[PDB]
């Protein structure tokens, strides 16, 4: 499952907050990491941070705890950046939207020769926001789907 260099990898990213090495993360030291950082979530916040990674519901976070969390969240970022890579790609201009110019260009190297009508009932079905482009998050929502 996990190799002894990841395992320490994680402990030593479990260090960080748990600031008085207890074996626990409170929301008190999940509040140091967010301030050193420049954010200061309100104790309300912190305990819901904590209570959404705190499985036996006993107010900290270990470290069987921490792994399970950084398990899903490093598979999220492997679908993340696929996600972003292929948008990116899509958006030629690098302007944020895929106009249809670019979604037609990519699909004929895709392999696909589509007509204009083609493209644009492609983006019709997929736009959220009206505007004949496909933005990220329109982009996301569709490929997802
Ligand atoms: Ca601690
Ligand atoms: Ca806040
Ligand atoms: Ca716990
Ligand atoms: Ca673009
Ligand atoms: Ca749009």
């Amino acid at each position: 499952q996990l190799t002894e260099e990841q395992i320490a990898e994680f402990k030593e990213a479990f260090a960080l907050f748990d600031k008085d090495g207890d074996g626990t993360i409170t929301t008190k030291e999940l509040g140091t990491v967010m301030r050193s950082l420049g954010q200061n979530p309100t104790e309300a916040e912190l305990q819901d941070m904590i209570n959404e990674v705190d499985a036996d519901g006993n107010g900290t976070i270990d470290f069987p705890e921490f792994l399970s969390l950084m398990a899903r969240k490093m598979k999220e970022q492997d679908s993340e950046e696929e996600l972003i890579e292929a948008f990116k790609v899509f958006d030629r201009d690098g302007n944020g939207l895929i106009s249809a110019a670019e979604l037609r260009h990519v699909m004929t190297n895709l392999g696909e020769k589509l007509t204009d009508d083609e493209v644009d009932e492609m983006i019709r079905e997929a736009d959220i926001d009206g505007d004949g482009h496909i933005n990220y998050e329109e982009f996301v929502r569709m490929m997802v789907s």
